[PDB]
């Protein structure tokens, strides 16, 4: 509350800290998917059902021009790509694999890093 706080955790790296762990999502095998916005003029059904679009690039120009205000928006990000994917692919599909494929990756690298 006020004049009362909770000691201070370090944040200076968590933006060299997020980076990191972008690349390596950027670079795993099963990034296709998500490396760029969908294409809404060439799928059907995209633009109308998944409100919020996010992908890979998209993060990384926010980051690098910043625009998450702290690293638990960044997470939100990253998860949002995810449950894109899980409202857009069937799960027996390759894209649908590739996000369950990620997102676990991600929350590894994320509990591993900050937790």
């Amino acid at each position: 509350s006020m004049s009362v706080k909770k000691p201070k955790r370090d944040d200076s790296k968590d933006l060299a800290l997020c980076s990191m762990i972008l690349t390596e999502m950027e670079t795993h095998e099963d990034a296709w998917p998500f490396l760029l916005p969908v294409n809404l003029k060439l799928v059907p059904g995209y633009k109308k059902v998944i409100k919020k679009p996010m992908d890979f690039s998209t993060i990384r120009e926010k980051l690098s021009s910043g625009q998450y205000p702290n690293l638990e928006t960044f997470a939100l990000d990253v998860r949002l790509v995810f449950d894109n994917c899980e409202t857009f692919n069937e799960d027996d599909s390759d894209i649908g694999r590739a996000g369950h494929n990620m997102r676990k990756y991600f929350e590894k690298k994320w509990t591993d890093t900050f937790k």
